């Protein structure tokens, strides 16, 4: 159940959106990406200076859909804080690592996986074709290298491997900036 | 999930429509076309002078449905800016290239495919027969030639091939006018 | 997705406020009943102001199509017909049925006047009714009157699998004008 | 059925949320976790000092989803009171034991199970989720937290979370999973 | 069909008058909803009586105990009214109402048979046998009716149907409602 | 389709005028809804009459008895109006309306046959043990003025009655004449 | 999987056991099950009217009407019908177990027997017409009377026990009179 | 896929049945139990002296259905050799431990779990209710104590725990007699 | 489709089984494993000396099911030749590498992937067993023994998404020879 | 419907009876089940007679590259010559298998339709794992190289043509080098 | 229901007719139907290359590609293929009826013949890939040319008629040139 809040009736997610909070709590597909892109564009229109908070609990998904969110985060004027709760895998971790520098977080028991799987599924027919022709893996690897400070050689080895990181190991890797302290 | 916004309660897409923004974020079929056409007609009725912003993240779809959107864009008085976020393939890239001259954009990591397949999604038999009439393909090729500045010979070869273009390659092709560069903070101090 | 507009209406409801009806699907009884109700409602609001019927339809039921046709002819306001995309079977019949001088098509629209004998899902009695030879003769007679073509020519053409461009539909007499883009108007 | 309350129309759960009450009445998956996390974040934004009441009737679920709720409870400023009504098993009993010290309760006939099943409990976790649990040794972390929150040794917790054991509300209090068994108020 | 009332759906409008309808099988969703309604009615007024109407074939022991415990926990008196049927956990909840405020309509059917359970989760079933919840049910029914534990044990193990009058004589209800 | 009324759905708007529509098979959901509507109308006004329109093929004896008992329990008079059909528990509820206030439209069909067996297994079990058939027959005897012997024979037979035949039987007080 | 047995003659496992006068009643009792069991019983009598028949029971019960069709066929035919409970015999399954030939009603050591005859048709096994038939013809009283005769218990005791949710071990079922022997392992 | 063998056409399992081999390769339910019991009864009828080979790859299942197989194995005259290939969990390990003494085997990479879960799902309610009579759990524990030679106290603790054993650990436990060597 | 062969009617797979050929042409689950194990046991019973041919076209599957086939190959007396046609991934490549020494083959265009994914072909119980019994370490040790590569190299490669040509698999030690087409040289 | 044939007792279905005459019909989309069945039929026919020709009839819209390569490799591995006959259509992997028949023994009926376009994905006929290997192992380049060798066209021409949506008549396929002869109605 | 025939060997009704060189095309024409009919035609030629084959037709038609596969097989094989319309021959079914051996194309008195070749994949029996082949390779023009040659009608008349919804009796089909004779009841 998703409850209602009256200030004017909003659902829980709508009420959080009023406080510049966006929840990315599922697999990344085109519908999810279009919704997140629209919420990011809307928050910038409301206030171009105030920070945005993107909570991440995602097993990942479509590279195309993830790149649409990634590009929107980088395009907009507001700083987008990324907070991992639960899990950030595949495009999920890519989006976590893509938050404003110094504003990338994860709760103590959060699990981070940088493995970028070969195919999709979710990604469509046309989507998988572009990934390999346009060498989008190399683009993902290059961006991860820039955002973590790790060499491209190290990123290439790690994105190709099934590896799970704790929030502390993710911080040491350069994916997040701080492990959220109970306060 | 599609959230609610209270100014009066709208969903996220309805709230963006208030700012003259349309999202074409799926395969193009008759339902999608009818909704987009209706949104374009509605925005013209509100203000016939103010620009419209059409965001595109589409794998393409029906030629007939895609031509209904194309014809509506060209029929209406306002300029329709096109912005590719994610992907524009088949009718998707045709609609991207159909935006107002100087106002066709793509985000840096967007993927553009001009291949017009020979359809795919669920549609009616007559529409499928119409989608494959050889005259419409020549019509698509002629419009793409006019909108990109490329020769019809080059367009014919490229729409028949499985080709993926980066946002920069799409700009060099003439399918977009600019690759969107991130918005720099505090660029106008004397006014703002 | 069908968005919301607050002045709360959905996109189609907001267009209905401006006397615009969208016939964007196959024609069945539910579609016909909805279109008939929208036409009756618009007449009740203003019996003088024109109505705009946008068509993007592969056609459908003859009975359902005749219910829309009869409502268009019965009401006092002029019903303009605008083909966007496609108008086939009962869809092209309804396009040709718009107010004289007010039947349009966008440049890339596709028109098919073929009235299939076979076909769409209707009830047993309705399928039997859609197959009465007398009703095909009435369709042909109305198309002859509305296009200015002979009944002999209409009989041959509604029996054939033929696709027409917007310009060819204008030359045929199914539409009165091909709508020209706003970029070309001085 | 979930009834409506007018003060402004809320459903039963929305009306309880106004009084800082959250109901965790199902299996724990990502959708449930995201909803509970959002409700916790919302209540902190309203008032960072006032207590929150988390009612639990759950057979458990995903370790990852459960840890997202656990981490949010510990992160926020308000004290989160935990009240077991009915059942708290697997991640449900872990969340019950995670409430503010001195503010963990259970109704007299509530059933508490600390058994943490090997996989994703009753098929509540994805392949990606279960894979992380044994690489990141999340079982050892669950056991360490339960040891700290109950006051039991890690050796005892390890033995008990591996066993199919059901506890009454009184046995849960003696274990250190709750602070008090709620007595009928007069 | 559930109609709308403008001053709500029919159940929401009755909730305004402190009336709760338990008209289905008892599962976790039903129990969580009833518990929430009871907690809400106590928050509104801790002194005014609550009316719980019962037409239920029973259900989950765990879900039923959640409702039972909430009734006993709250300050207001919870009146129980059987309309139609009260079987298994339904008859247990009917006997659980405030003393002197347990009722049934003349043609209501009451079954105290607590089956061995027909949906309840594997984990729920496992709990009931380990925690001997059947013995607890019997002990509470015995206290609520005034019957011996031996008589309750025999009767909750048997397939028996009682009229409203027989249920009053048993002690599961206090009065058979007379047409007003 | 169920339309909207602005001063509600069609049934909600009729409920405002103290009208209840029993237009389907009688099961627990139907019974709980009808019982709740009856309780709500009594709370609004305990003196004003209630109108129960019936178009039902019948259903569950347990669910039907819940409606029957609520009609008899409440203070307002419940008028019963058969439109279309009243069979099994439906005809039982029609005969249960306030004395002098039981009606049927001219072309309504009434069947008093109470079939042997939609009801759950637990419900069917109850009916046989508690001899609910005898109770139904006794109530029908009291409400029609027919002997229990006649009712027993007729509820066991497949018999259809016109609105006029139902009036002659004592199931209804008047056949509503076009007025 | 149900395997094949070749003796230029191919049978499935159940068909091969039928050749040795063995019938498997391994499911809920409905009309299709009853008609199949009745047909197998009639066929075995036609083959040899003197040789014993072995009915294996692993059943949660079912339809009273379907169960009575099997019961009546067992009593009608000339061969003695031995009943063997493997696993479970509840409701009509335990009624059929108790209906086996005198001295020839068996259970494996870990079998579970329930004599409870549920009010309806043991979990949607009987139709509306079947349920109607049972109460008019007072079939419950007939079941109780037959169980009283076959176990040696009083009708008063049977009435109380068929109305209760009770599970019996193979040894408790022997002491009750529902079976005659708890099967002994064969060695060498 | 299940292929055909002509000697007379059999499927793969029918051809193995000719050599006194039974495959228990799935979850244990009533249909599985009735089929295995029938195969065991058939093989005894063919030859009451020759050994039977029961191959096990099972995650377990119904206690009632499993006890029907167990009782049949113990009732019949032939020795029933049990061979775990892959997995033997819950009723599957119980049936593995039930084979003739000195004739219970497991392949090197086989996984054995003696945990007997509390509950059950396709089964009937009565069967489900029977599967959790506290008395059957005590009987399972007593039989496991006798078949392995471990104390009842040790069995009670281990059947209540989520424990996985290698083929060698299961031999050490007394559930099998030998780990089959390549 | 699967055609019939009369010598006595067999399907295509049954007729190949007569020539000691087994086809592993799908994902590996318990049903597949039980069928392959049964076929291997049957062929040994027919002739304990004659070689068996196991053709592999599989994307892999369950570790437990794959180990059941692996253990049966090692247990039986006949040499089991392995031939990859198409693909051998996950447990499929493990079984390819498990064939008799000098008798492991792949067709020139066969694709081999040694990546052993962390997890959806396995049951709840099957996944649980794998991380408790450290089956991944056992798989890695066997691959190290059968390829002649170090344990550390195998650990790195089974954790990576890597595709190998038939020639690269031969160089790796996963097969002994790439089967060459008939060299027709006039 | 697939009828039964009795030779005399011995009952075959239509495809089984054709298999007795060394005929294989590839009349559907190419997936792993289709490939495994065709591979098994090819292996069986070689075991029967390693010298006599095999006839592979093709009416296929194509399918999985992995499944198609399994058939291709089996054709090249076995001793008998595999004649390829296009009836109806040969698209994607179907046209690849048609071009892969024994030299001088690749045919098409006059109204057969050949498409050499090798679509990017699979489409929809291949799994994630299957699609993944395609790009890593550059199977497209291998397909193009084999088509270049079997037709006699340059790799540059093949690369352009397999990337395009092109349909060829039986005669155009012969001129291209995908077949050796167009079958003319026989006397 | 499809019954069994035992010759004293068990065949179904269609298998027993196949023994007498009879093929029944009694459904919509798709790839599975075409592959089965092609296989039956190839099988009958293998049995006897001289004896006539009888193709009974009761079909609403279907796929152009699937229909062309049957058409090409009929023309390729050595035996004469007699065509007999029972019930209906529409779309590809009427093209196949007209394709039978000259002098050996028949229809029963009450059979209905429709030569209309619908634009798409005629009753959605054709795939997107199939529909693509037809418009590019101008298969409609090839159909019309063959039909013109087989009936003796002008190409203009055939073009007009295969584009229209038209129905013919057995006698009208004979006069059109689509069949050679209307079958007269056997004496
Ligand atoms: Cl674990
Ligand atoms: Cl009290
Ligand atoms: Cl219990
Ligand atoms: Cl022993
Ligand atoms: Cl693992
Ligand atoms: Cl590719
Ligand atoms: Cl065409």
């Amino acid at each position: 159940l998703i409850p209602t809040v009256i200030e004017r009736a909003y659902d829980i997610y709508s009420r959080l959106l009023k406080d510049r909070i966006i929840m990315l709590g599922s697999q990344i597909d085109d519908n999810v990406a279009n919704s997140i892109v629209s919420q990011l564009l809307f928050l910038q229109a409301q206030d171009s200076e105030k920070d945005i908070y993107l909570y991440i609990n995602s097993p990942g998904g479509s590279v195309t859909a993830g790149f649409a969110i990634y590009d929107t985060i980088q395009h907009i004027k507001p700083d987008v804080q990324t907070i991992c709760i639960g899990m950030a895998a595949s495009m999920g971790s890519f989006l976590l690592a893509a938050g404003a520098k110094g504003k990338r977080f994860a709760l103590p028991n959060a699990e981070v996986m940088i493995h970028q799987p070969l195919g999709g599924a979710q990604a469509t027919e046309i989507e998988i074709a572009a990934n390999h022709i346009l060498k989008t893996r190399e683009k993902l690897n290059r961006i991860l290298s820039e955002r973590t400070g790790q060499s491209i050689e190290k990123i290439q080895k790690d994105t190709d491997r099934d590896n799970f990181l704790t929030a502390e190991e993710a911080k040491e890797y350069g994916l997040i900036d701080e492990v959220m302290v109970p306060e």
